[PDB]
């Protein structure tokens, strides 16, 4: 799994990202 923050994780095939409600999770990019 990727990193970025600290705590939260990120899956495969995806990058690291925060949502607009301060939600750390990994985005599907392409």
């Amino acid at each position: 799994v990727i990193h970025c923050d600290a705590a939260t994780i990120c899956p495969d095939g995806t990058t690291c990202s925060l949502s607009p409600y301060g939600v750390w999770y990994c985005s599907p990019f392409s």
